[PDB]
């Protein structure tokens, strides 16, 4: 309840400067690295074997994984640089702008802009920009740089709007049987995006394209984590309206997706991080 | 110092059998499968990426990369039965057998026998036959069988002797650098089994064959847990042999390979395992 996540239209100059070179840091320590391949080791780890859903995605466990994941990453910044935290994208917001890619998070300094496209859409911009940021492939080996294409597809044009998130934050049950891409009046599958998918979650992901657009190679652009801020906000905010609701399911659904299960690749469970102030944070407002 | 890891061969038929009913708890609540995951995620960490060397193999990490692994699943037992500790299968007196096929810890009662070739060497005998014991692929889904093949392969058609490991701790340096498979008058890489491959470790893998053949579905088998005990014990003789002896590189090498090191997909260093009898285990000899 003490470390204070900003919303990026917040930060000093200072503190983003210090945020990006907070980033680079752990990425030439190798530390970065670690979170890319957690999160494509448990994107491929199905709960149980054979399901469609995974330790991270497409299930209950989809919200307080990454939460467990931003709280280790953060955690990782504090490291490096005690006052600096993960700061969170408020792309419903942006999404009212009459051109979205003009948003100052994609400023050359923060996280750089759109993909080139006489370039395949690599970013020659900003810190992360191709030649200064390198990436990896599914595969784990070194890719060619980062890569963004705004709004190309066709089932994700455009960024989700205050509405989505407002009609999210009314279901009023966590998340319901079979805990999966089809459960219904779940505000877990709501917010990942999977009603009327794309949408919210996984609709910012296929917005933003290149490494972001598939699981397992999304966190390989930084902005990943500046999204998932975002999402854990919201849910934080979903816990405060609806207080007497609780995580679901709390037995009997599959292991790694209850309650009180361990979420590979760690032993941490979901109770574990219901409760964001006792992990040590908290959002501005 | 308590919990004692005893050889296949002196254990009674109880214990064996306790061991092998633990193992297929462990199995039926979804925690095997963790271990499986983690091992093929490691190996497919590079260290650095680009490099042939990995968090679980063919690096410095290779040795305490397996203890910490062994601990947790060691752990994981105790949780279901406390009686309950991890056995090393010690194959290099098995190798003095007129046919090691034959070793009592093939035991239909224990891990089961050979494949069989009528079935494309699927094993069909013991507990952890196909129809009792299912498997996952390198891409995480269900693979229909354990397979076994014992010493088919013209590179490994015995297992290593007796003599082989005697040498091996002869060696005086723990690694050196490049601290990877070209490794020179390294223990580490002669016991994981480099020095004029396949040998020691390697070796015991590619003469069991079927998934132990291979690094991403090995843990698949209930025996890689026999074999790494022993090369675990192994190691451990080493260490006591040279007191003096530390591991290596201690600072400078890949992140992931260094003394405190962080070990994917862990945040467990090798400093944190250097000594076996302060994570609460030895062996009975
Ligand atoms: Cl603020
Ligand atoms: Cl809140
Ligand atoms: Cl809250
Ligand atoms: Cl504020
Ligand atoms: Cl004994
Ligand atoms: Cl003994
Ligand atoms: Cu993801
Ligand atoms: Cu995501
Ligand atoms: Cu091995
Ligand atoms: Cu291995
Ligand atoms: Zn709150
Ligand atoms: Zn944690
Ligand atoms: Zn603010
Ligand atoms: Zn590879
Ligand atoms: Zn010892
Ligand atoms: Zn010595
Ligand atoms: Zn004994």
């Amino acid at each position: 309840k003490y470390r204070v996540r900003k919303n990026v239209l917040h930060l000093t100059d200072t503190e983003k400067r210090d945020f990006v070179r907070t980033v680079l840091i752990l990425k030439e320590k190798g530390i970065y690295d670690r979170y890319i391949a957690w999160h494509g080791a448990a994107g491929k780890f199905h709960t149980p074997p054979g399901s469609d859903r995974n330790a991270a995605h497409m299930s209950s466990a989809f919200l307080p994984w990454h939460r467990e994941y931003l709280l280790r990453f953060e955690r990782d910044l504090q490291s490096i640089n005690p006052e600096v935290t993960l700061p969170y994208w408020e792309w419903e917001t942006d999404a009212q702008m009459q051109d979205p890619s003009q948003s100052q998070i994609w400023s050359a300094d923060f996280m750089g802009g759109n993909g080139n496209p006489i370039k395949d859409f690599i970013v020659d911009t900003g810190p992360f920009a191709a030649g200064r940021w390198t990436t990896i492939d599914e595969q784990g080996n070194p890719s060619g740089g980062l890569k963004r294409n705004f709004g190309a597809t066709k089932e994700a044009p455009t960024l989700p709007t205050r509405d989505d998130v407002l009609n999210a934050l009314k279901i009023t049950q966590y998340d319901t049987p079979p805990w999966d891409m089809t459960s219904q009046n779940s505000f877990r599958n709501q917010l990942e995006g999977f009603i009327n998918g794309p949408q919210l979650h996984n609709r910012v992901h296929r917005w933003v394209g290149g490494q972001m657009g598939v699981v397992p190679t999304a966190p390989n652009d930084p902005v990943f984590f500046l999204h998932h801020a975002n999402v854990d906000r919201i849910w934080a905010v979903w816990q405060i309206i609806h207080r007497n609701q609780n995580y679901q399911p709390m037995k009997n659904g599959p292991f790694g997706q209850n309650f009180r299960d361990p979420m590979y690749p760690w032993n941490t469970t979901p109770e574990d991080v219901m409760n964001h102030r006792k992990l040590g944070y908290v959002y501005d407002i």
